């Protein structure tokens, strides 16, 4: 089997991407944030505290003939940005882009933090990291990908995120029309439960490439590119007037700037992030200070190849017995 679903930016900054997902019988379609940095499939639901729902579409398990309470199971998750959610668990039928999993754990939110409430466009998350990070207790549950894997033509999914445009998540096949040149594959460590890999270095603009190992995660659920302070300082030093602002929470730059590109290495291959992808616009409405899309990972504890980086590439998440990651230009 295979699946193919379009993923769409939630706003004009590509802050996140939503993908329609069918849950239950008859289908209830919710728009979920596919997150390769976590491993819980959770949704706004008929159980979510009313005051914490503001425009989201909810899953109502009592209206699904295939929903079953997973008795005794609870979940609770905290994300890197400080947001959180928790609740109980149902199993139900879940379909993505024509690919169906029966018996998928659907984690129903009883509580969500303010950032979720405030984002009316995101009805929940669909985790695509390794199932060892799943938070369901006392019986840990498998991700949608893990459950689908044995049925897939090939044990892979791909992320093809757009810049200010829709893109695609495919399951079970590699669309050879969706990228240019060849795919370069690189080793993955699953020790922390992430799609963790080591970039071979970077360049700023038309500058020379610096060969240096940068360990980080491929994380579709993180907006920006978070890298070591040395790397980030070297990038922003090439933008007149750019500075790190503790009051704003990172690097800002004059909105009158033309940003240089940023290149990262994948083995001997190179992925180029155009300068425009690094512009996250005014820090507040009407400001002439703009927020940067490359930020320091210092104090996160991990480097994160978030959407800013991933959307510059066609990315293969290879879930074969020895997982790997592939990157191609597009």
């Amino acid at each position: 089997s295979t699946g193919s679903a379009t993923t769409t930016p939630i706003d004009s900054l590509d802050d996140a991407y939503i993908t329609p997902v069918q849950i239950g019988t008859p289908a209830q379609t919710l728009n979920l944030d596919f997150d390769t940095g976590s491993s819980d499939l959770w949704v706004f639901s008929s159980e979510t505290t009313a005051s914490e729902v503001d425009g989201q579409t909810i899953y109502t398990p009592s209206k699904s003939t295939t929903a079953k309470l997973l008795s005794g199971a609870t979940w609770s998750i905290s994300y890197g940005d400080g947001s959180s959610s928790s609740g109980d668990v149902y199993t139900d039928t879940v379909s993505v882009g024509g690919l169906t999993v029966t018996g998928q754990a659907v984690e129903s939110a009883k509580k969500v933090s303010s950032s979720f409430t405030e984002d009316s466009t995101i009805d929940g998350l669909l985790g695509l990291a390794f199932s060892t990070l799943n938070t369901v207790s006392p019986t840990q549950q498998k991700t949608f990908f893990d459950n689908a894997k044995a049925s897939l033509d090939s044990p892979v999914f791909t992320a093809d995120l757009g810049y200010h445009a829709p893109g695609t998540y495919n399951f079970g096949f590699i669309d050879t029309t969706a990228y240019t040149g060849s795919i370069t594959y690189t080793a993955v460590s699953t020790k922390q439960g992430f799609w963790e890999w080591t970039s071979t270095g970077y360049a700023v603009g038309s500058g020379t490439f610096k060969s240096t190992s940068i360990d980080g995660i491929a994380d579709t659920g993180t907006t920006l590119l978070y890298l070591p302070a040395t790397v980030v300082s070297a990038y922003w030093a090439q933008v007149s007037g750019a500075k790190s602002s503790s009051s704003v929470g990172g690097y800002v730059f004059p909105c009158s700037a033309t940003l240089p590109s940023f290149t990262f290495g994948v083995g001997s291959a190179r992925i180029v992030i155009p300068g425009d992808y690094i512009d996250f616009g005014p820090i507040s409405t009407g400001s002439s200070s703009c927020f940067g899309g490359i930020q320091s990972s210092a104090g996160i504890g991990i480097n994160i190849f978030g959407d800013v980086a991933l959307k510059a590439a066609f990315v293969v998440f290879n879930g074969a017995t020895t997982p790997t990651l592939g990157f191609a230009s597009k």
